[PDB]
């Protein structure tokens, strides 16, 4: 009999999003080589995951509209690309659809889509096949879409401290952390807020939720709250599969570097690649770094280097470096680096934990503030930066307290009982493992 599975894929076609839903993709792949595999994004999309890369066989890439008409010119904010892609719609989707099964010969038979792309459930249905919702962010901020008229309620009622106790597992949440595009209302909302606020009825709608990340790490009774909401949660271990890197380089030599330095004594800072700091922030991480007199690998977008203070790099030169890029994963990786200072942006902290690498948070926008409160006040593996901003004073106290004194040492022994916890994760034992076979023939049963 012909093998006939065809599984279509839309990524929500940026950055970060991107390499977690290829990297499943290439361990379903792999372990279901008769499987096609369609992997539908944009133009930029592809280009960003595709280019110096070669995939397997069965894995067939397609390209549909970003929805930025010819001619057009985005502002200069991260909102704008998400929403004229998402206002493609589901016919924008179902054009990959044809490009797949004109390719392939075979009509899809199982969707698997990040779960911003909500559209994509409108196509499975349409498709009579399941749908199956890939969650790349932080985890724990799946239970704030069922629960948005009373987060709504608190937030305009309640103190900034007040607790968010009406989520099981999650009573260590704060008003303070809630994204601020949930509580949006009237011109304020985005169709990408929107987009997210639809998740409460989206998401019970799914075959299954994977998520990427590891279930050990979430409350226990926020993971038996999901379960109750959702026909399927699985969490597949978001841990990189070979094929999905290249050969690691190191163009700035920041390994090298590292190398000379002491175990647990360097500090690595970085926004990520979205967040655009207030300058006065960027002087004070500048400032900060130079004061506290630690040694320090900082990732700065170059354009960012002219509104450092006057001779700081220069200053810093023999116990800091400045650079545009980094290996990060392979940074944190590196048992020199003692705190990774950080926007708290999902696969940062998924590779920080993962690492045993402590944390001092600055969350700028999205869930990032919830990510920042699980950190500080449930894995306890870091803190929140004093003062929620960045300033020079607070900073090189946050500094301090993680990479030198007996205060932090609780915070330094979390963050390595929270790697082994990973490292006993990622066996073939695990649930997790079970969760990727149950995947696995969710895919096959299609
Ligand atoms: O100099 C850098 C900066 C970032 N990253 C990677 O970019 C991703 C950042 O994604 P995250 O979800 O942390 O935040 P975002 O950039 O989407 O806000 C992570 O995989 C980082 O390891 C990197 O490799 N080198």
């Amino acid at each position: 009999m012909k093998n006939k599975q065809h599984v279509a894929i839309f990524p929500f076609p940026f950055g970060s999003h991107l390499p977690p839903l290829l990297n499943l993709v290439l361990k379903l792949a792999h372990i279901a080589p008769n499987t096609s595999f369609s992997f539908i994004g944009t133009h930029s999309s592809n280009a960003f995951l595709f280019t110096k890369r070669h995939i397997p066989n069965n894995i067939r890439v397609f390209t549909i509209s970003d929805g930025i008409p010819e001619g057009h010119v985005p502002a200069n904010n991260p909102i704008e690309k998400l929403d004229l892609f998402l206002s493609t719609g589901p016919d924008n989707l179902r054009k990959g659809i044809e490009l797949a099964v004109a390719e392939t010969k075979q009509s899809v038979t199982c969707i698997i889509a990040d779960a911003f792309v909500t559209s994509s459930l409108l196509v499975a249905q349409t498709l009579n096949v399941p749908w199956i919702a890939f969650w790349p962010n932080v985890s724990c901020s799946l239970s704030l879409y069922f629960n948005i008229d009373l987060i709504r309620d608190k937030c305009s009622k309640d103190a900034k401290n007040a607790t968010l106790d009406f989520l099981p597992g999650l009573s260590k949440l704060r008003v303070e952390d809630v994204p601020q595009d949930m509580l949006d209302v009237g011109e304020k909302e985005t169709l990408f807020s929107r987009t997210l606020n639809s998740l409460g009825v989206v998401l019970p709608q799914a075959k299954a939720v994977v998520v990427n990340f590891f279930a050990e790490l979430d409350p226990p009774l926020f993971v038996k709250y999901m379960r109750s909401k959702l026909q399927s949660l699985l969490y597949v271990v978001p841990l990189p599969c070979p094929q999905l890197l290249l050969p690691e380089i190191d163009s700035n030599g920041c390994l090298s570097w590292l190398d000379s330095k002491s175990s647990r004594s360097v500090a690595y800072v970085c926004f990520g690649t979205v967040v655009s700091p207030p300058p006065q922030e960027v002087v004070a991480v500048a400032e900060a770094l130079e004061e506290s007199g630690f040694p320090f690998v900082w990732a700065l977008k170059e354009s960012l280097l002219s509104i450092l203070p006057k001779g700081f790099v220069e200053r810093t030169s023999t116990r800091g470096k400045v650079v545009s890029w980094v290996p990060q994963s392979h940074v944190l990786s590196h048992g020199s680096v003692g705190v990774f200072v950080t926007h708290c942006g999902a696969n940062s902290v998924m590779e920080s934990v993962s690492n045993g690498v402590p944390m001092i948070c600055r969350p700028f926008f999205g869930d990032q503030g919830i990510a920042a409160r699980v950190i500080q006040d449930i894995w306890e593996v870091g803190v929140i930066v004093e003062g929620k901003v960045f300033t020079k004073n607070g900073f090189v106290k946050s500094l301090n307290l993680i990479l030198v004194q007996e205060d932090g040492k609780k915070i330094r022994d979390n963050a390595l009982k929270v790697k082994q916890i990973v490292q006993d994760a990622v066996g073939p034992h695990g649930q997790a493992a079970e969760d990727f076979n149950t995947l696995v023939e969710v895919i096959s049963s299609s």
